[PDB]
């Protein structure tokens, strides 16, 4: 499993870019940009304490309030959440069960939020919230299979979730809602191939689902839903690189879906869509840099991707999509730790 | 007292990335047309005609799970709906839901996925009638938010999930209303944000969380009011943007947040007036982009992250023209009419 991102990124409902660690303390820490742009100064990093054992992952209730979910000591998943948007938040709670991996979480067609996670038994089990951002919860369900990297989740064009993960055998698997909103989901399917990071999902604008991931000769590999929110799935196609990092996704404001990861020389990298959204992919370009994490990229309320990755000094550093050419490499301070659960 | 020539069509973005737009033929039914490619100078299906006779401008929304759905008041005065059966799929036949309506329909979705249909009664009243479930009926009730109000009501939702109406008073002032919490039926009273309008309202969030609302005033110039806190008050003085505007104002975000404004001008032309630099930015000058048109205009952003403007023209045709200097005017065909029940 490929160096992991090591934060969760969010945009805010007032157009500000939030991000989450794990501080050396094991509790986790976020940041905020001050002002909704490109370059912004930054809150700096603000405990939010806790003591977790997974990364810690943000999602947006359908109200812009953030929750945090993580992994405790004792092996529970745990939350934490704003009391109103963007403002407070509650003490952390536990959702109990016991969880062996980093949390995958999106929100149904109806406002509920559903949270993935491998258990004991390496199959994939789920839990979601019963009524649009609120509780009660529900009890943890099994999805059964058994998986080997964290899991992935992305809803489909027309609102089914779908989880990816890797399994026994290295390839990548899938498995999906049978209708928007369901607790009935498919069989899991095979997508084949040998990988070896986490996988990452990402809707295009076009309204396919497409899963990236590094492959056996780390080159970076990719694969897609051929029809919207449906099959057949495509073949693995090569991106070719060499990567030392997990692969993070995003879509440009035009559309384009554009790639960051770690090269051999420690550096980070990217590789985007050229011309259009259905367009060729360019070249992989270096953004320089010495990087001790995989990169984390975000479009800001600017338009412009923003990335973050750890630094040789443990620090979050940034660097953004400025033209003719991105920024500088700068500091947003503090000291982070990888806890993500598998690695 | 005056209300500005109103938009000709509804649009929306589908969930493969084309525009929709719906309009109006001279049989009174509701036609669509939509590009075959999600990309700026995609080709369009042709006008294709959803049947039903109507007698207001109709107003599609996007479903949570993707689906269409179309309102519009039917030559009994009731409020009629269809939707699609799936996502971008087959329409369902046209279904009544009730009541004695005098306005064109307003409509957004709650948070926890519930459309929710806005209203002018007979009593000049608001009334508003919503989806009991996420993206399903049954529908509730008919519902008065009282007030007393002069033209076509606006909607949109606060950053922190709250449904908000705009609509001009018996005294020509902007007035407004809230839901007091996310998805609830329990409604704020009336309140005034003054001014003196000669248009519908129109309302757009700001990149950074904010209500924004625009309007034509007594010497026809456009004008702006805004919230200064998310989703919060109080709301900015009233600020001119001069001009003078022979039809509503259309309202669009850049793909980098920055809001732009179309209308016709005393010449007919199309005229357009944006902000500059990034979305906190300064307005620029009103220039023309030349044409000659019978309608407001209506626009959007396309998958390739352009804005995009429709309008009829001499020729009743529905006319079209994108952010490229800006494409050549070219026709789309079709012959709309302004079925507005307000004008
Ligand atoms: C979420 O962080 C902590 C959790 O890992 C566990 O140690 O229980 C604590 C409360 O007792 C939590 O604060
Ligand atoms: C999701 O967490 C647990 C899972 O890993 C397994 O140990 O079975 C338990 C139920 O018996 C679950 O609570
Ligand atoms: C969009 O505006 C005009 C249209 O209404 C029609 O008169 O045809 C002209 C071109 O011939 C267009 O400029
Ligand atoms: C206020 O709503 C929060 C919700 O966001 C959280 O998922 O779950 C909490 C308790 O389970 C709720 O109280
Ligand atoms: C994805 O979960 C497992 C997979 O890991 C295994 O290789 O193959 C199994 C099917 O026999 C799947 O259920
Ligand atoms: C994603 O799986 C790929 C496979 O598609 C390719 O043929 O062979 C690759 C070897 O690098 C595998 O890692
Ligand atoms: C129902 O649509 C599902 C789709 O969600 C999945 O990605 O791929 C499946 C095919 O492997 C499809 O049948
Ligand atoms: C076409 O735009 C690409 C952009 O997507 C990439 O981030 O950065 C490249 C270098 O600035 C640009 O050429
Ligand atoms: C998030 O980084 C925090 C930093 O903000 C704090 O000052 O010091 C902590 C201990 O070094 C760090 O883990
Ligand atoms: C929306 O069009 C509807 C039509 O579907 C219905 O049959 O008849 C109505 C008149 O009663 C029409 O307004
Ligand atoms: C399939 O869901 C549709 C819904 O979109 C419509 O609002 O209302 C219809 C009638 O209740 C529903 O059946
Ligand atoms: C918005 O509805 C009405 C308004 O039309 C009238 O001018 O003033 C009333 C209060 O005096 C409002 O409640
Ligand atoms: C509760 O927040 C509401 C806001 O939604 C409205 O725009 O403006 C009101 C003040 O006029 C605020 O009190
Ligand atoms: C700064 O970008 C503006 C654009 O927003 C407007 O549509 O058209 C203007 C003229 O092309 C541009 O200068
Ligand atoms: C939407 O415009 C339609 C057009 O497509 C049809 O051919 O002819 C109808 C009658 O002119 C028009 O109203
Ligand atoms: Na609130
Ligand atoms: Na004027």
């Amino acid at each position: 499993i490929a160096l992991s991102e090591i934060v969760s990124v969010v945009n805010t409902s007032d157009g500000r870019i939030e991000v989450f660690g794990v501080g050396t303390d094991n509790a986790v820490w976020h940041n905020r940009q001050t002002a909704p742009h490109s370059g912004s100064s930054w809150t700096g990093w603000i405990s939010l304490n806790g003591k977790v054992t997974s990364k810690p992952v943000v999602y947006i209730n359908t109200d812009g309030r953030l929750e945090v979910f993580a992994r405790g000591t004792d092996n529970a998943l745990w939350h934490i959440w704003q009391t109103a948007t963007n403002a407070g938040w509650s003490n952390w709670q536990s959702l109990g069960g016991t969880i062996t991996s980093n949390p995958a979480v999106y929100v149904n067609t109806d406002g509920r939020i559903d949270v993935f996670a491998r258990g004991t038994d390496n199959a994939l089990w789920h839990i979601s919230q019963t009524a649009a951002h609120s509780g009660p919860w529900s009890s943890w369900q099994s999805l059964n299979g058994v998986i080997t990297s964290n899991p992935a989740v992305h809803i489909n064009s027309d609102g089914r979730l779908e989880v990816f993960a890797r399994g026994t055998d290295n390839a990548l698997w899938h498995i999906w809602q049978t209708a928007p909103d369901s607790n009935q989901w498919s069989g899991w399917d095979s997508l084949g191939g040998v990988i070896t990071s986490d996988p990452v999902v990402i809707g295009t604008a076009d309204g396919r689902l497409e899963v990236f991931a590094r492959g056996s000769n780390n080159a970076l590999y990719h694969i897609w839903q051929t029809v919207p929110h449906g099959g057949p799935w495509s073949n693995w196609a090569s991106l070719n690189g060499v990567i030392t990092s997990a692969p993070a996704v995003v879509k440009n404001s035009d559309g384009r879906l554009e790639v960051f990861a770690r090269g051999t020389n420690n550096a980070l990298y990217h590789i985007w869509q050229t011309v259009s959204h259905s367009g060729p992919w360019s070249n992989w370009a270096t953004l320089n840099g010495t990087i001790t994490s995989a990169p984390t990229a975000v479009e800001d309320a600017d338009g412009r991707l923003e990335v973050f990755a750890r630094g040789t000094d443990n620090a979050l550093w940034n660097i953004w999509q400025a033209t003719p050419s991105w920024s500088a490499w700068v500091s947003l301070k503090g000291s982070l730790i990888d806890a993500s659960a598998i690695k």
